[PDB]
């Protein structure tokens, strides 16, 4: 029947779905929520063979282990395995566009495992097997006998085993399809992978059983006082002796309780549901459940006899909390909730899409001790388990339905097609029947990217019908179509509108206002993190504050999706899009997360922290105001630090308890500061430390900061004048400069610093030349390549001026000796083409102290694209272990995305300095730096710099950071002015006009000497 | 203004006069002012500018030089946005062109005497036989900015002798969004705490 290629068909002999089952035949068991006797995992190692059809597979599989086949483990995908190639690719779907059929060339994968099965499961009740992920079809065969046929691979398939076991050994036999009709609604802008990716486990249920359950919980104004309502169904036959007791937990002690027979209230003509039956517990001061504190109850639904025999038990956490909208806000608990989120794939560098309860909780972890507070699932359901870790570890929400058709065209193709609907429906709907009773999701979501089609709008409607304690968003058809409860737009910008036809993202400012828009407005992504980014990260937080109905965003994304690979050396690397020979592919467009694969942090993870702060402060004086933007918590188990230093030196500090309540203000009054003896700037740090351990976070953790500038002594003071005095020695190709040991020599023909001596040690290894360009961060290039080039990006108009290859042209070069100093005076013009694109004009004053004062002053062409940066750069031939700097640190910081960087004295190994972002480009900026100290150099003024290994023309040509190779000496970059780096998205020009270098003029000064 | 520094040297073909200055108040250094004046073979001086600005200090209304001209001509000339009064954050109507006006249309008539008449983008000024060029603000008349600030209504304004020049390298915004509190947005403040201009002042 060719199932796998038939829209109509999604499975076969497939069970209901429901929440989730354990089968507990023992109360204290289901409470407590320890292992079931009835759930049994089949994860381990399974016999595996690969196909290149499902035409190709043997009929002798369905009936004995192929010998050829491997022993693997399970869950898996099997590309991870290398038994074919894992596809990278962004909006063009991995298969020809040609609904419902997919190649004839299908990878099929064939599991087959001989399992054990205890004959007490077999002499009564149902043996059932649970397939929680097969990407993407699959046909399933029990002791060589056909049970089923299952679709959609990031949600459970179950089947009925019942008549198909025998006491002792069985052999499961399932066949997987890489490609389905189910692909062209799997269209995710992911790695492609395949096979048995999630667990498979055996569940046994009574004949007469609990078959689902829904909790839900109701509050008066001010939740004071709660309704849990319970709707129980069963299946079996129905006895009038039938109970069904539900009970709710807080910790060990029952708070309530409640006991019926079967047979619901009349709904109809036809009367009511016999095999249903609603329990309601009234629950007085219930401890209400949000991020902040995570308060749960254990509910315990008992399937009993009158005489109280127990036939089974099932059981889930409940969260008292209300969700709703109200006057174009989103509410948790009668609170404006504000959406510190991040969008998070399900990604393994090793296991590609399989998950692991310690890789979630690392990264539930990471997430709170960053301040975020909510993630959505793009854009499927989850492993079952990270719900219930959100739960506990307190994260809101979004699940969102396995829908995804980007790559037709247009988007809504298959979306507005009623042929689709059923297939639609199934993703939607059984999602809510498996999640709806986890407190975390607070939001519903139809998929991703399908434009908006009228089965979008059925299947809101279905959900609003079936669930309304949640809102249903969706982002499709313009983010604001009539099948979404919130603006959920994707990557709009805060201040400007971008007008594009029939689907505009406008500024998140102005959309609010739009005439008759009265809906809230949280992003469903933005912040681009690929690469060096999140540039104007701030600028959304500002909004975010300042707006009622401005609620926040999911960032996009949580970590690379690369993966590892193995050279010669057998040492393995980062690999991205066609790594794999996967081709066509969309390249490094899988990695833009705030984390490696690995989960290390990019630098950007910082900036992400600090704005999303819990608690906001205003200096005034002497005080300090603290803010709380914490809606139920008091600040229990905060400390406020505060630290007063003069460039880098302290001089006080001090700590303060503190102690404001959600939403409240405390005043901290600052002790009398001592007077600054030396001059200098006086600068104020504080911090908010975590005391006390918590579920998320160790004892001292540094949840917020803030700095400030406080008084400044300007130095009038002069140094005393050195009795030596440089000379100076005149050739034709040379301006030498000698000072005792040092010497300075500038090339006459070139008009730069070419060399200079300590003793008689080379100081150089290149020049000290000016430099406008940067290698291309990932926003610099967005989706422009050597085949497609993209005119509009930054890193190709930059190229096609010439900034790359401009050529400087001498235009002086003079040298004069003054009273006490000698005074070289240099002018160049860098031009592409007949047209001048810079023209630097700088002076060398070298004294008898053995400073070095470079005065730089550049003239920019107003009509050139503006240029990344504007600085000098060289390579020392020195290489240092430590790099010590008074300015914005420790961690890598730019223009628009320094907010988080501190101003104090930093000192790090010289390895720290170099960010290795997968795709090799600038890094490891930091700004407002007046001092830089590196081996026997310091450089003192007002700059910004990276200084590494690599030098700028490495980094643009290398595509994989692990095919760096580190340089002779140490390249240092020292700018006056650099260039903002984007990233409101990665494929059109992000970076803001108050961050382009535009001004057409520029002055920057800096002192060489030595430390 | 106390002088920290003032030294002559010859150069090839010029001669280099490097000051320095500090402005205080009761023992505070408000302001320092590092400059140098170039004079070459051609006649022309090349005046540089870097200025410090005490970061706790209010920032500054601008950030210039002033002096008092023998010199009283009918005329003034010069490339840069006009013809009108215009500053910073009230430039917009402005338009870059040669503009040339009589002396008394760079005095705008207030009947509460104040800063006015200042021209913002400007490349090139001429007055009488003097040029100054570079990238500044400026406006140029015959009252000064003390008795600007002294004289409470127009009519009692007088003619000084000469002509007084304010060219300034950056001049703070006017605000107006209302006039009972500060108005004038943070991007239109000076609070660089650090600021370059240079001047070219010559024959015309
Ligand atoms: C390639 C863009 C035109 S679509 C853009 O690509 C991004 C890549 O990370 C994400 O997948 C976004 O969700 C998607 O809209
Ligand atoms: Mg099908
Ligand atoms: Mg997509
Ligand atoms: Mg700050
Ligand atoms: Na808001
Ligand atoms: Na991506
Ligand atoms: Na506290
Ligand atoms: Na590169
Ligand atoms: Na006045």
């Amino acid at each position: 029947r060719r199932d796998w290629e038939n829209p109509g068909v999604t499975q076969l002999n497939r069970l209901a779905a429901h929440p989730p089952f354990a089968s507990w035949r023992n109360s204290e068991e289901a409470r407590t929520d320890r292992p079931s006797q009835q759930l049994r995992s089949l994860n381990g190692e399974w016999r595996f063979a690969w196909f290149p059809a499902p035409e190709a597979v043997p009929e002798s599989w369905l009936e004995c282990d192929l010998p050829e086949a491997d022993t693997v483990v399970v869950p898996s995908n099997w590309q991870m395995h290398g038994y074919d190639a894992p596809i990278y690719t962004n909006v063009t779907y991995p298969i020809t566009v040609n609904p419902p059929f997919v190649p004839t060339e299908n990878p099929t994968g064939c599991y087959s495992l001989t399992f054990n099965v205890d004959e007490s499961w077999l002499q009564e009740g149902q043996t059932r097997i649970i397939f929680d992920g097969v990407n993407s079809a699959f046909h399933l065969w029990c002791n060589g006998r056909w049970v089923g046929y299952g679709q959609d691979s990031r949600l459970p398939s179950e089947f009925d085993l019942s008549a198909f076991l025998r006491a002792g050994e069985n052999r499961l036999a399932v066949m997987v399809l890489r490609w389905s009709d189910g692909s062209y609604l799997e269209d995710q802008d992911m790695w492609r992978m395949s096979g048995i990716f999630r667990d498979v486990s055996l569940l046994h249920k009574p004949t007469t059983q609990i078959s689902d359950f829904h909790v839900a919980t109701r509050f008066n104004d001010d939740f004071s006082r709660a309704v849990l309502e319970a709707e129980v169904q069963m299946c079996g036959e129905l006895r009038d002796y039938l109970r069904v007791t539900v009970s709710l937990w807080q910790g060990e002690t029952q708070v309530a309780s409640g006991t019926a027979p079967f047979g619901g209230e009349i709904i109809d003509e036809r009367g009511g549901y016999a095999d249903r039956v609603t329990l309601r517990l009234n629950v007085e001061n219930p401890k209400l459940w949000s991020a902040e504190i995570p308060n749960l109850y254990r509910a315990v639904v008992e399937l009993h006899t009158a005489d109280g025999t127990l036939i089974e038990a099932e059981a889930c956490d409940v969260g008292f909390r209300e969700v709703r909208i109200e006057n174009g806000l989103l509410l948790l608990n009668g609170k404006p909730l504000l959406i510190r989120g991040v969008n998070r794939h399900e990604h393994h560098p090793l296991h590609g899409q399989v998950m692991d309860e310690q890789t979630m909780v690392q990264d539930i972890l990471l997430m709170k001790q960053n301040n975020f507070n909510a993630v959505r699932c793009s854009h499927y359901p989850n492993h079952p388990l990270w719900y219930t870790l959100c739960d506990r570890y307190g994260l809101y929400v979004v699940d969102e339905a396995n829908i995804e058709t980007h790559g037709m065209v247009p988007m809504n193709r298959l979306t507005d097609d009623p042929r689709w609907l059923p297939a639609m429906s199934e993703r939607v709907t059984r999602m809510v029947q498996r999640d709806r009773n986890h407190p975390s999701v607070i939001i519903w979501s139809l998929g991703n990217e399908s434009g908006h089609g009228a089965n979008h709008d059925a299947l809101y409607r279905w959900i609003k019908s079936v669930d309304p304690s949640r809102p249903v968003q969706y982002e499709g058809g313009g983010a604001d179509t009539t099948a979404t409860d919130i603006i959920c737009p994707m990557y709009a910008r805060v201040d400007e509108d971008q007008p594009f036809p029939a689907v505009p993202k406008w500024s998140i400012k102005k959309w609010l206002s739009l005439p008759g828009e009265t809906r809230p407005l949280i992003l469903c992504e933005y912040a681009h993190a690929a690469g060096n980014s999140l540039g104007g990260f701030a600028k959304y937080w500002q909004a975010f504050r300042q707006y009622p109905r401005l609620q926040g965003g999911f960032v996009w994304d949580w970590v690379d999706q690369s993966l590892i690979k193995y050279d010669e050396n057998g040492n393995p690397w980062s690999a991205y899009g066609g790594d794999f020979g996967d081709t066509p592919n969309d390249r490094q467009f899988c990695m833009n997360g705030l984390v490696f694969a690995d989960r290390t942090p990019h630098p950007a993870l910082t900036e992400a922290k600090h704005q999303q702060q819990f608690f906001q402060f205003r200096l005034s004086g002497q005080t300090i105001e603290v803010t709380s933007e914490y809606l139920f918590r008091h600040s229990d188990n905060e400390l406020l630090h505060w630290m007063v230093a003069l460039d880098g030196k302290p001089l006080a500090s001090g700590e303060v308890p503190l102690d404001v309540a959600p939403q409240g203000k405390q005043l901290i009054e600052l002790p009398e500061l001592p007077q600054p003896e030396s001059a200098g700037q006086l600068w104020l740090t504080v911090r908010v430390v975590q005391p006390n351990a918590t579920a998320w976070s160790e004892a001292g953790h540094i949840s917020a900061w803030q700095q400030w500038r406080l008084a400044e002594n300007l130095s009038v003071t002069l140094p005393a004048a050195s009795h030596a005095i440089p000379h100076l020695t005149t050739s034709e190709m040379d301006f030498c400069i000698e000072l005792g040991n040092k010497r300075w020599q500038f090339n006459r023909q070139s008009g730069f610093l070419s060399q200079m001596w300590i003793g008689d040690k080379k100081q150089l290894l290149t020049p000290l030349r000016d430099q406008f360009t940067r290698a291309p961060l990932d926003n610099d290039i967005g989706v422009s390549e050597a085949t497609r080039i993209d005119p509009n990006a930054w890193v190709e108009r930059w190229k096609a001026a010439g900034h790359y290859q401009a050529e400087a042209a001498l235009l002086q070069c003079t040298a004069d000796t003054l009273a006490d100093a000698v005074l070289i005076t240099t002018a160049h013009a860098w031009q592409h083409q007949g047209k001048t694109l810079f023209i630097s004009r700088k002076t060398y004053r070298i004294d008898g102290s053995g400073q070095m004062a470079i005065t730089v002053d550049v003239e920019v062409a107003s009509d050139t694209p503006h240029p990344a940066r504007i600085g000098l750069n060289c390579q020392l031939a020195q290489v240092a272990e430590r790099v010590n700097w008074l300015g914005l640190g420790p961690q890598e910081n730019y223009p628009d995305r320094l907010t988080a960087a501190c101003f104090d004295r930093w000192d790090l190994p010289l390895s720290d300095m170099y960010t290795p972002y997968v795709f090799p480009s600038e890094n490891g900026l930091r700004c407002g730096t007046r001092e830089l100290n590196y081996g026997p150099h310091q450089w003192r003024g007002d700059f910004q710099f990276n200084i590494s290994r690599y030098s700028q023309q490495q980094l643009m040509e290398t595509s994989h950071r692990h095919l760096l190779h580190a340089e002779e000496g140490t390249w240092l970059n020292i700018d006056g002015f650099h260039m903002g780096i984007g990233g409101d998205d990665s494929w059109s020009p992000s970076v803001s006009a108050e961050f382009q270098l535009s001004a057409g003029r520029y002055h920057y000064q800096l002192v060489w000497c030595q430390k």
